[PDB]
Parts: structure tokens; C-alpha cells; sequence
């Protein structure tokens, strides 16, 4: 399991511009195109994105293109960041992926702001820092998939991705 299924996994796969959890208007695997109630605003965003005229479709190749490139700037925010880049650094491979999920989702500012949580990461504290992450709106809204990260964090393994 890497990175990319396991996002696909929590994110889905939609080729028509949808609302996502919060109401946001998105397309693909999870590519947020505007937090704007206009879903001409959408529309334009997604033919800025790809560079066609979508009429808010795309093709799975599209989505594919897009997803891969959301990943990538969520490994070089993470990689950039001085708050995330030494919490990246200590983990292993899996954990790795647990936090770039965060981010990918939340975006690097929000990930950041979990001070605690990223203190504990660090620190190798499995259980106490899967206690402080359920602490959170993020746990509240999104309960299943937040949990699934959660599990990753505190065990080290794809367990909660096995069934899925």
C-alpha cells in the first residue's frame, strides 16, 4: 500500500465537480478548485487547472494528472515547512504517509497547528498523540477517515486501510 491508495481511498474518485465534506466545490481525487459558493467560480478554476475547456468534466487521466501533482506539493510544503519538516523527518515510512494524508486534506497551515499532536509524534508517543489528534473538529467531521490516519499513526501499519 502507498501514498497514492491510500488517498484514493479516503478521498474517492469523481470526474464531475462535486461539494466536498465542508460544501467545497471539487473534482477528481480530492483536488479542492475553489472555496467559493459559485459554481462559476468552480468551473473557471477547473479550466485554469487543466488548461481545457472542462464544462466541469474531466477525464480520469485529468484526475489522475492533478492528483499526482497535489501529492507533490503536499510532500514539498511538508518538506519546506519548519514546523513539519522535523516531525517528517523522525517518522517511519508508514507514519510518513499518515502525515502527508493530513496535509493533503487539511492543508500544511492546518497540519502545522496541531502543536501538540506533532510534539508527541516526535517524541515516538503512539497512544497519547492517537488520544490528542481525536481532540479535534477534523476528528468530529470527518470521524471514519480520521480515524483510519489515527490507527496508522499509532500503529505503524496499514491495518485500517486492509479492509478497504
Amino acid at each position: 500500500m502507498n501514498i497514492f491508495e491510500m488517498l484514493r481511498i479516503d478521498e474517492g474518485l469523481r470526474l464531475k465537480i462535486y461539494k466536498d465534506t465542508e460544501g467545497y466545490y471539487t473534482i477528481g481525487i480530492g483536488h479542492l478548485l475553489t472555496k467559493s459558493p459559485s459554481l462559476n467560480a468552480a468551473k473557471s478554476e477547473l479550466d485554469k487547472a487543466i488548461g481545457r475547456n472542462c464544462n466541469g468534466v474531466i477525464t480520469k487521466d485529468e484526475a489522475e494528472k492533478l492528483f499526482n501533482q497535489d501529492v507533490d506539493a503536499a510532500v514539498r510544503g511538508i518538506l519546506r515547512n519548519a514546523k513539519l519538516k522535523p516531525v517528517y523527518d523522525s517518522l517511519d515510512a508508514v507514519r510518513r504517509c499518515a502525515l502527508i494524508n493530513m496535509v493533503f486534506q487539511m492543508g500544511e497551515t492546518g497540519v502545522a497547528g496541531f502543536t501538540n499532536s506533532l510534539e508527541m509524534l516526535q517524541q515516538k508517543r503512539w497512544d497519547e498523540a492517537a488520544v490528542n489528534l481525536a481532540k479535534s473538529r477534523w476528528y468530529n467531521q470527518t470521524p471514519n477517515r480520521a480515524k483510519r490516519v489515527i490507527t496508522t499513526f499509532r500503529t505503524g501499519t496499514w491495518d485500517a486501510y486492509k479492509n478497504l
